[PDB]
Parts: C-alpha cells; structure tokens; sequence
C-alpha cells in the first residue's frame, strides 16, 4: 500500500525505479495501481546559479521516472545540447564550472519563477511533476534552505574556506584538502509538506544506497525528519552503498565498510534509525539490535532492483 | 562629430548600421574614427518572462552592430537552438544562446545594476562601436487595450502579446505606456539628445518603436528644446505589391500609413511637435507647415544604401 523511501543522487532515483517495477507503478503500470511510492528527497546540494535554481535530487528523480534521464551522465536531458552554457563562457561570467544545459535550463527557469513568486518547492515539484508524471509523490526533505557545505583548504591561498557542496564535487572532484561537513540552515528548516507524515503512515520506510554522508544524511539533519523516523510503526531498512562516497566518509572520519556505515545510522534499539540493514554479496555486518542480511545489491536494471526492494521487505517482515 | 539616434525594431538596428559605415564605426572601422554615435533605445518592449528581463531592441541593436546576427533568417543568432523553448512548451507555459544573455542581464537588475549599465556590460563582448542607452532605466512596457473576449472587459495586454496572438483577432483600443508617467530619462539620454550635432529618428514603427521613447518624462523636452537639428525618416514605403498594407499599430490610434499622416503625427518643431526635416522615399509627398520635406531613396537595402540615406539627413539637416 505505501512506501516511503529516503533519496538522493542517481543512485537514489534507480531505487525508486526498483521500487516501481515492484508494485506497477509509474511506466510499470500494469492495470490498476494498488500501492502509493512516496520519496524524500534531499534538498541539500540545492543551490542558485546564474540566477536559477538548481534541484539536482529532485530533478534526477523526476527525470528518470518520467523517462528523460541521460543514461550515461545520470543527471540531466538526453540529447542535451550546451548553447546557452557556450554563451555564457563567451560572455566571461562565473561559475564557467557548472554545466547548465538546454533543455535543463527551462526546469531551472519555470522553478526560479515560481519560487521567486511565493510558490513554495514542494508545490513547485508537483506542478514541474505534473508533466513528468513520474508516478511517485517526490517531496523535497524541506521547502525551506538546507544546503550542504564544506570547508576545505583553498589550494590557490592556502586559506580555510568553506564551499558548497557542488563546488566542491563538480569543481573540485572532492580532490581538495577536506576538513568537514556543514548543514547550513538544517536546524531552522522545517519539515516539508507530508513528510513526516508519509514516515508515520507508511508500511515500511527505506533508505536507497544514496551517498550515506551528503544525500541521506543532510536529510537526516532536519530535525523534524529525524525525530519521525525514530516515532513512527514502519520497520526502517536500510541499503549499504558500500560494494567492493569513500570520500566523504573519510571526512567525518567513518571506515567504508557495511558495518561502520550501518553504526552511522546506527540502531532503532539505541540512538540509531535502522530495524534492518543489507549488505551487498560476499559481505558481512552486525549491528546489536539490527538485523543483518546480505543479499544482491546492484542496480543492473529496474528488475534487478525490484529484487532488491523485495529483499528489504521480506527482512522487515512486510508484505 | 556627434550624432544622436533615436531607434526601435529591426528597422532601428539597420539604420544605426548605415551611420557606422557612413562614419566609419564598429565593424565598419579602418583606423580610430573621429565621430561618435549614440542611441536612445526603446524600452517601451521590455518585459519579465519566464523569470528573466528581456529586451528586445536594446538586444538587436547590439547583437546587430556586433555582429551576431544570423546573415540568412535576419534574427538571432547564428547555430541558434531553440530546446529551452522546447521543454518550456511541454511544461506548457527565446533561443538558447539568447537565454544567455538574459541570465546574465537579470541578475545584473537583481544585484542592483540599472539597465544602463547591464547594457554596458554586455557589450563588452559584442562591442557594437555605438553608445546604446535605454530611454530609460525605469519600467516603461508598452501594453495594447483591448476587448477581451472571454468577458468582454477591457484588459491591457502587452505589446508583444498583443502581436502574436490578439492583433487582428480582437477589438483593439489604444495603447497605454505602463509606468511611463513614474519613469525618467536614462542616464546621458536628455544630455546626448542636447549635445548632439543632429538628431535622427530611425524609419522604426512610430508609434510603439519610435513613439514609446517619447512617453519617458524628459525626453520630449529635451527634443523640442535642442539646438541641434532633428531629422525624422519616414517607415511608409509605397510601391509594394498590391500597394502595400496599412500599419497595424498606426491603425489602433487612427493614423494613415502615409508620409504625411506619420509626418503630422511627429510634428514641427516650429508649432508644438518634433520635426526639422522629414525625409520621404522617392515618389512620395508631405508638406507640413514648418518641416523641410525632401523625397531622396529610403530602403535600407544593405548599409551602404543606408549610409546614402543618413547622409541625406545631414544634407537636409545643413550638418557637416
Ligand atoms: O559533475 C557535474 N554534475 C552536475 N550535476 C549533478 C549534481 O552535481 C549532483 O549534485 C551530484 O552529481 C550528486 O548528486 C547537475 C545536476 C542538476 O540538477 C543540474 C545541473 C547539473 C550540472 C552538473 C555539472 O555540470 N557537472
Ligand atoms: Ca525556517
Ligand atoms: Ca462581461
């Protein structure tokens, strides 16, 4: 009937595409629907650029399961064209860093307009959905700023700076000297529209194997959302992004293995957020209070996938 | 060695062209001129859409004078693409390389910067070897009343609207210039319009190309009051198949599309209006107490043939 799903990155939206094949929804609608997909998604790497802004989360996930996604980037069109990024390199304006293509750019602008007219995200999520119809509630984490910082040492002075995050993967490559993380604004984000509620009501909540430290986390860093998931009926089961990301947990000092990002979230028994966790082939983890199950855990294809999600519901014990 | 234009449209652009290559300026330049060219520009169609300010003549101007206009279509730019436009349709509410410059323009505006200035601005890259000022840094948008037919009230839609979708559609009223009456004149417009050798009025539509510019306080005072002379073009070009048809927007205000009729709608400057000297294409007649009239070729078929027809203007003017 319903499941609510914590997302970010592409990872995240080929989660949601398991999620759908499962259960026939969205462009595996096979007949009537029966159940409800709900996603949180983190607003964390959110930023205004040339003036527009960018959701990248959201954006991914209603690219890819409206079908526009590019299947070789991850984010973004297919069949995207770069003239107006081409332009604005002639022109000598920054940021000449990030990539703001064509058929992207007119998401960013019918958002920007409505933003800066009072709507707030969550409405314009589903007003930009309502083209897509991705067959999902996609709800932002907040409709207020949570944008994930981090603080470096700037290579050309050898001074602390603190960038956002996407200048610090798309500019950077995560190459720079790193000391932490920040949630700038977490603290005094509201929870957005229906999402601690889609946590309360739902049969089961699952954490996609998103990026553990800057997609679920910065979600977990709004204190309404935090605070649902240790409240709420649902088991919460989560998936290891760990299969052999390694960068940032080296930043917040976390080995990357199953086990130490399994104690991250740590255990609904204690402080933590997990009733169950799986871990990928070959793997092994123990968490006191969490059980421990491992299983396939790559994103082939959306059947594949769909295997993984019935893996996540046969351990909470949900049908 | 200062001349002074007052410009809108397409037309707008190619005539400043003709004074570049009658001066050798911009792209026409051989060595450093010694003349100076500046143009009061509509802004009578600028607008907000889909979050960023546009405007159209300021942008023409400067991506003709710089080059950047496609030589086959006559607009935009060249290897133009129009995908934003694409995915802006299928979200069911503008080139690429245009967004562009509106991206940068509006957060220009939005960091403080008056339009005079964001024009200065791009045209650092475009260097169209002309001073481009808006008439104004104010909001002054052109809109057209009319009877709307979902309700029949009257609405005020603007130009460009009205142009693509209810000219000759709907009962047409007048026009109205929204914000006109709060707006002033740009900077350096009132004092490029009094320092000028000679004032021109492009051959632009006249009444929401040139006629707008007129509306900004300060700017009509500063054209009835100049010492240097002011030479208006006329846009009415008879010969054409089928003689031609009126001016649509000429037709909302009740005005002929004649020489004459555009030439009293200017006026003289010797009663209440505008006017030195109004220029007429070959064939054609007006007679306006106060005004020089003189019919000399007025196509501007390439920039040498509009360079021809500013050099009529100087001769009618008696400017060196
Ligand atoms: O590495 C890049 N990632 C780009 N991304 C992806 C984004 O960086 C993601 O934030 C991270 O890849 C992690 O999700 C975009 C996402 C959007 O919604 C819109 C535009 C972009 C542009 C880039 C880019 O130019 N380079
Ligand atoms: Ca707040
Ligand atoms: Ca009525």
């Amino acid at each position: 009937m319903k499941i609510t799903v914590l997302v970010g990155g592409v990872g995240g939206a080929r989660f949601l595409l398991g999620v759908q094949n499962l259960l026939g929804l969205g462009s595996f609608a096979d007949g009537p629907s029966k159940h409800e997909l709900t996603a949180v998604v983190n607003i964390g790497d959110d930023a205004w650029m040339h003036g527009v802004r960018i959701c990248p989360d959201l954006d991914t996930c209603m690219y890819t399961l409206g079908g526009g996604i590019d299947p070789d980037r991850g984010w973004g069109h297919r069949n995207e064209t770069w003239n107006a990024k081409e332009e604005l390199a002639a022109y000598g304006v920054q940021p000449d860093w990030f990539g703001l293509g064509d058929r992207d750019l007119a998401t960013h602008l019918v958002r920007s307009q409505m933003l800066r007219a009072g709507y707030p995200l969550s409405q314009v999520t589903e007003a930009l959905c309502k083209r897509w119809q991705p067959g999902a509630r996609l709800l932002p984490a907040s409709d207020e700023r949570s944008e994930t910082h981090v603080v470096i040492t700037d290579p050309t002075d050898g001074e602390r700076r603190a960038i956002h995050f996407q200048e610090w993967w798309v500019r950077y490559r995560a190459k720079v000297p790193t000391h932490s993380f920040a949630y700038v604004g977490a603290d005094q984000a509201t929870a957005g529209p229906g999402v601690v509620e889609a946590i309360g009501d739902a049969d089961i909540v699952l954490l996609a194997p998103s990026n553990p430290v800057v997609s679920i986390g910065p979600i977990l860093q709004i204190p309404g959302i935090r605070g649902a998931l240790r409240s709420t009926s649902a088991p919460v089961i989560g998936y290891s992004p760990i299969i052999a990301a390694d960068e940032c947990l080296k930043v917040i000092g976390v080995e990357s293995t199953s086990q130490a990002v399994g104690e991250f979230f740590g255990a609904r028994a204690g402080t933590g957020l997990l009733d169950g966790w799986l871990v990928h082939e070959g793997d092994h983890a123990q968490i006191e209070g969490v059980k421990v199950k491992a299983v396939p855990l790559l994103m082939t294809d959306p059947e594949a996938t769909a295997a993984m999600v019935r893996a996540g519901l046969d351990l909470a014990g949900v049908s």
